[PDB]
């Protein structure tokens, strides 16, 4: 749809900050902190797929919108994941320990715009076509 296509981050603000929130350590916020993902979202009938892409870590989710699916994030963390469409946003939520994050995915002009809030902490995360 809007989001189907390959897709290279150029942008980010306070990932570092999420990454903390989140409880990952400092080895791996170095890493991941200087990441350049690429992310490719395609679909097939009910299935969506995103592959997020990078020299250090590929990590790949396919789900159908609004069925909850088991995930193990890029830092480890075993969650309960759930993907909905609203208003044209993908809206993810990651479930774990009782606590949560959410993930929402925009398309903006050109740009896929990702927002993630955990707690106070909100990173923002901005694609453009590869
Ligand atoms: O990166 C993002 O914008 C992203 C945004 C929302 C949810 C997950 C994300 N990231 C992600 O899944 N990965 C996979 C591998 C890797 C390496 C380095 C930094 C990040 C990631």
């Amino acid at each position: 749809d809007a989001f189907v296509g390959t897709w290279k981050l150029v942008s980010s603000e306070n990932f570092d900050d999420y990454m903390k929130e989140l409880g990952v350590g400092f080895a791996t916020r170095k890493m991941g902190g200087m990441a350049k993902p690429n992310c490719i979202i395609s679909v097939n009938g009910d299935v969506i797929t995103i592959k997020t892409e990078s020299t250090l870590k590929n990590t790949e989710i396919s789900f159908i919108l609004g069925q909850e699916f088991d995930e193990v994030t890029a830092d480890d963390r075993k969650v309960k994941s759930t993907i909905t469409l609203d208003g044209g946003v993908l809206v993810q939520v990651q479930k774990w320990d009782g606590k949560s994050t959410t993930i929402k995915r925009k398309r903006e002009d050109d740009k896929l715009v990702v927002e993630c809030v955990m707690k106070g902490v909100t990173c923002t995360r901005v694609y453009e076509r590869a």
